[PDB]
């Protein structure tokens, strides 16, 4: 528009819920209501206490994860784009943006835990996703995995920003994007955790 007076501002991203894998059973927890959603997403004012590792966000149109490794919530461009997050004392600039990557970050909320980089090379790895599902991946390349089990696409929707992981919990790579034919899914793609700390 050519009015700058009204033009508008977008919301920040929101945590609205989490995956606990705090315990023996992985399960996903709201923390936030779609009203309470809108509603911090325009002051971008957060007071919601944050835990865990994986965390369930939002924008007003999207909600797909975000996952904390070392200290930084990371989570793709195609959900966040360069939108802050918000947080107690308001919106937070993103501290990383790669659009090449499709790959954003933040600083990671106060309270929120870490996963470690993995370091183990291994190739037997496990996506978690925004329904707390747990799925054996094997790597197949530096960005790709298959899935042990193929599954309609419907049901990795909305996992974008979700860890992958290594038989020990390390991260190995963030979702990115589905590799499908007649909407099942055979594979993924995931942004490497060697290549977000080269952004780091
Ligand atoms: C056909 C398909 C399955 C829809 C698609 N496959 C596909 O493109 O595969 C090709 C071949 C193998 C790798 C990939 O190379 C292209 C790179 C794609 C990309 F990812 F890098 C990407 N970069 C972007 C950068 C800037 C702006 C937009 C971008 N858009 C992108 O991709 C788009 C988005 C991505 C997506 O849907 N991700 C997921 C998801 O859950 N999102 S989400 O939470 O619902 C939501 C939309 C709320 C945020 C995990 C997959 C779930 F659904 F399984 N896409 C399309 C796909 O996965
Ligand atoms: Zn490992």
């Amino acid at each position: 528009g050519s009015h700058m007076a009204s033009m508008k501002k977008k919301g920040s991203v929101v945590i609205v819920g989490r995956i606990n894998l705090s315990g023996d059973t992985a399960y996903a927890q709201q923390t936030r209501g779609e009203e309470g959603c809108q509603e911090t997403s325009q002051t971008g004012r957060d007071k919601n206490q944050v835990e865990g590792e994986v965390q369930i966000v939002s924008t007003a149109t999207q909600t797909f994860l975000a996952t904390s490794i070392n200290g930084v919530l990371w989570t793709v461009y195609h959900g966040a784009g360069t939108r802050t997050i918000a947080s107690p004392k308001g919106p937070v600039t993103q501290m990383y943006t790669n659009v090449d990557k499709d790959l954003v970050g933040w600083q990671a909320p106060q309270g929120s835990r870490s996963l470690t980089p993995c370091t183990c090379g291994s190739s037997d790895l496990y996506l978690v996703t925004r329904h707390a599902d747990v799925i054996p991946v094997r790597r197949r390349g530096d960005s790709r995995g298959s899935l042990l089990s193929p599954r309609p696409i419907s049901y990795l929707k909305g996992s974008s920003g979700g860890p992958l992981l290594c038989p020990a919990g390390h991260a190995v790579g963030i979702f990115r994007a589905a590799v499908s034919t007649r909407g099942v899914a055979k594979a993924v793609d995931f942004i490497p955790v060697e290549s977000l700390e080269t952004t780091m």
